[PDB]
């Protein structure tokens, strides 16, 4: 069989029952990373890297994910006067896959116009990641098992977090979910989500007390809350400081099989001593990136 | 392209691609015919070993993602691997470098910033050095892909007439090119150009020592009804100085737009080296006769002929 | 036998026995490199480096080093961006089986080895440890005069603040009977800490600023810069400096046959050009024997002896 999207762009792309499919290879994927011997499903492909926006952790995510499949990269780690639909009709030239990373967003759908070959957005600026969102629902349902009837906290940034709405989306796919929404009224989500979430059938929750959300939750996504998102309001930046923080204590009453997650990068929004719990997931979440953007860059270029 | 009485190795010496005048016509026969082979290779479905067990090192001081992908891909496609420097700007001198990093490795692709830098770097090293773009200097892998190009998309060098369009004056590929055409009989070429920048005098001389017919305009729509190719290059505004008067009339008059392509030949291409800004309209791109894109990608077939020359011969 | 070091991280790690034993590697990975067959060594393995300072040589190095090998690599020559590199390796090691550091700052290669659970080879600790570079110095003094006991090397240049003199000097006094000038302007000598560890080494050592009454008498003329920076206020003892500590062709005049000359690099004006062409001139084979020693690093850590 041959691969169901031309490209991997957006969010809306994906439905429950593709979301699923795709896991299972991921499993597949996880299952070559961990083998002793040298896979060769990608040999003599070739990926280019183009980063306008560099993010080691990411990019190397995907090269690592090429060269574990036997494939290879031409990697630019900036890229950063001429059109990007020119650099992309070129490039296509010396490769058969791309993966891009830029900072204005928009960038991922005019590439994948443009270009005859696979694109994977690797981040569209303040837009959409897609590949983030897919890893954070693959280790959901890796952590705990099952996507139907779980209950998931969004902590910190909602109303500007780019990760947290993706996600919020993609959950909306399955059945019996209900959303927490833990963050300073300032910083709220914003209602096309809300009202999203209502419409596909999600239960959600508004609340600025992460201390009672933990002991309910299947799943705490925390996110930094930026000092420029409080503006001139100064006291409620004084105020919100520390209420939004997973440290030992948000863990005591958490359940025994309950997680953390992250995007990462993170600072001082989850303390170190975090890392020893072995609820503390957000470092296997970073790991299962490398298994999802396998099976992307397997079935965009040789189907299932 | 023609019959082959003789099936052995070519009669020249290539071990660095440093500048235009290397280039006799039986090495551009030689590299053409290798580039077509390549062709085959690239469009082939099972992963080429030629190159196995070669590094090449990839030393950009003026960082240009084309043309270094370019490059890298050409070798990753004949089973080379690839050693990575996108941005070597920092002193320790050019030599120094070349000297430690030909210990690494099994070629050189360079880009420098610096006239003359190709040249020191081909002869401090004992490995092949291929010059990607030797600064405001010589820059022979763009011209060879132009020329390639050519007979590629019109079938022949030979009796074609050929406009080249823009910054003639400061313009590194057009003057190369020229220079490489000129090798060729029956050639016309025409220097379509503001006065400002028109060509300098020491590449028209070169075209009447040689025969070679040319003819200047700064009329680019007359011309462009006569041509086999059309050569469009930028005209950067700072040029004409405090002349601001000068580019007002210039203003929108070397641009290639839908307009230039209706009094054009139908067999008649569109050639640019790139980067294009708005000297070539968009609209312009889904016309059979753009050719700017084919001219790009055929510099991987050009390139990867090269890496093979200098790396395992014929 | 697996490798008995876990990281590459400074020179107190190495004795004797595993010096000699690891250089016997590198005369091995310098036969493969000559070899026209493609190693597979490492194949299958992924080096991630991680060039916060960049270098170019020092990173080549090594990945050229990798793939002659066989392995494959993820580059990133700018590393530099605000997470915390423990945070960075962990994700890091996910991606990969080795990762190769330079960084600018000093005691983050000790973060990064701690952190993962794969190996880590410290190329540049900032201004701290830059063990590799000792370890290829050492080897191609073993290579150009065949042995280590019983050597005259002479240190010449800034040897107050220069990391690489007082980390070859570290690595030389394993050695039995060796003797070291330490040759500079005064007011940059080396350091009490060296001296006392070349004395309680067993090692003999003589000050000296006459860079050409030490030259013939040693077997190794190791030449360093000495940075207008580090004079400070005192340009006077630097115009007194200037063109006395200076590898030219007068100096290759005095100093022995089977001498040779060394330099990390980079080199300004304190090796002058015609001295290149002389077959003493060891620094660019110096640099290619970091290739070597580099292979056998990675090969060692990776699959051990």
């Amino acid at each position: 069989h041959m691969f169901e999207l031309s490209d991997v762009i957006e969010g809306k792309q994906f439905d429950r029952e593709m979301l699923s499919a795709i896991f299972d290879v991921a499993r597949e994927m996880e299952k070559i990373e961990k083998s002793s011997s040298q896979s060769e499903i990608l040999k003599g492909y070739l990926m280019a890297t183009l980063f306008y926006e560099p993010s080691t952790r990411t990019r190397l995510s995907f090269e690592s994910a090429m060269k574990r499949l036997g494939g290879e990269v031409l990697t630019t780690e900036n890229a950063r006067g001429e059109t990007l639909e020119d650099t992309i009709r070129t490039v296509e030239g010396y490769s058969d896959i791309i993966v891009m990373r830029h900072f204005e967003s928009g960038a991922a759908r005019k590439a994948a116009a443009t270009a005859n070959i696979p694109v994977i957005n690797a981040g569209d600026g303040p837009g959409e990641h897609p590949t983030q969102a897919l890893l954070d629902v693959y280790t959901i349902q890796s952590e705990i098992g099952k996507l139907d009837g779980i209950s998931v906290a969004l902590v910190g940034d909602l109303a500007n977090g780019r990760t947290v709405r993706s996600l919020a989306y993609l959950l909306a796919k399955f059945k019996d979910v209900k959303i927490y929404f833990v963050s300073p009224e300032i910083v709220k989500m914003k209602d096309d989500i809300k009202d999203y979430l209502t419409s596909s059938g999600v239960e959600w929750e508004e609340s600025s007390d992460l201390m009672e959300v933990a002991s309910k939750c299947d799943v705490v996504y925390q996110t930094r809350i930026q000092r420029e998102r409080f503006g001139e309001r100064l006291d409620l930046y004084e105020a919100a400081r520390g209420k939004f923080i997973v440290d030992k204590d948000l863990l005591g009453v958490m359940q025994k099989k309950a997680i953390i997650m992250h995007p990462l990068p993170r600072l001082d929004e989850i303390t170190a001593d975090v890392d020893a719990d072995p609820r503390a997931a957000y470092f296997r979440q970073a790991k299962n990136g490398l298994f999802i953007r396998m099976a992307l860059l397997k079935l965009l270029l040789v189907g299932w």
